[PDB]
């Protein structure tokens, strides 16, 4: 059924692998390949196969799709459909200024689909940032999470996490009340989409750029945020200045979004306004 092919990187639970599925009845198609350490404990085996469980409750066009999970044999796999261009963040930041507004904002409009999907049913992500984002060879966005250990580090002095009692927290994709109080949901997944939609019209660049996370705390606490990506439509911008709402109630929902966005995407002479 399943043969490896290559490994592409490390998971917090082993390796993460690009291979061959073959399906009986279907065609072969590439998929990717989580496997487990060798030598792993028993919390370990709960918590690897426990993601599998978050996955496999989901299926949308925009969300990551889990093919199957293999138990029989050790070690065991979770088995995902292979996405070709790779990490959104990366994937960008390659192909600076080659794409249309039009393509952008359909970009856009699935990772709102993905995430309006995951409200609809009370999923809080806690992490929606590009780097967590996969694109396949059709330019269809998808929402991700579990994949690989290894991201992008810009700079190890203002790294993308910190450690927190609960979990580590990305500064620059988190609300300031999520930061501040640990209130994580649909509202705060609702700021990372706006700093999503930053780094996607800026084709990859570092949210805040220079500043410290401790500079980003106190610049968005005394009413400073991210300005326009070059040649970005205003209505987007405006859009993004929604998704950063100091009083969470007033940010729009994702189903307000994807409306938004499919608004502009019927009336593109909308999108000219710089
Ligand atoms: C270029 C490159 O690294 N491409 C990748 C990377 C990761 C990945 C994943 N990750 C994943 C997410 C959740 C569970 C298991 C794996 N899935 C699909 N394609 C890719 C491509």
């Amino acid at each position: 059924c399943v043969k490896i092919e290559e490994v592409i990187g490390a998971g917090e639970f082993g390796e993460v692998c690009r291979g061959r599925l073959k399906q009986p009845g279907r065609r072969e198609v590439f998929v990717a390949i989580k496997t487990l350490k060798v030598g792993y404990t028993e919390r370990q085996r709960r918590d690897f196969l426990s993601e599998a469980s978050i996955m496999g409750q989901f299926d949308h066009p925009n969300i990551i799709r889990l093919e199957g999970v293999v138990t029989k044999s050790r070690p065991v796999m979770i088995l995902t459909e292979f996405m070709e261009n790779c990490a959104l963040d990366s994937f960008l930041r390659l192909n600076d200024g080659q794409f249309t507004v039009i393509q952008l904002v359909g970009m856009l409009r699935g990772i709102a689909a993905g995430m309006k999907y995951l409200s609809e049913m009370n999923y809080v992500h806690r992490d929606l940032a590009a780097r967590n984002i996969l694109v396949n060879s059709n330019l269809v966005c998808k929402v991700s999470d579990f994949g690989l250990s290894r991201f992008l580090e810009d700079d190890p002095s203002d790294p993308t996490y910190t450690s927190s009692l609960g979990g580590k927290i990305p500064i620059r994709w988190t609300a300031p009340e999520a930061i501040a109080y640990r209130k994580f949901t649909s509202a705060s997944d609702v700021w990372s989409y706006g700093i999503v939609m930053w780094e996607v019209m800026s084709y990859g660049e570092r949210p805040y750029w220079d500043m410290s996370n401790q500079d980003v705390i106190n610049a968005v606490e005394q009413d400073y945020r991210l300005p326009p990506p070059m040649d970005c439509p205003t209505a987007l911008h405006q859009l993004m200045l929604d998704c950063w709402v100091r009083d969470r109630n007033l940010r729009p929902k994702f189903s307000q979004i994807v409306n938004t966005l499919d608004k502009l995407i019927r009336n593109p002479a909308s999108l000219k306004v710089i």
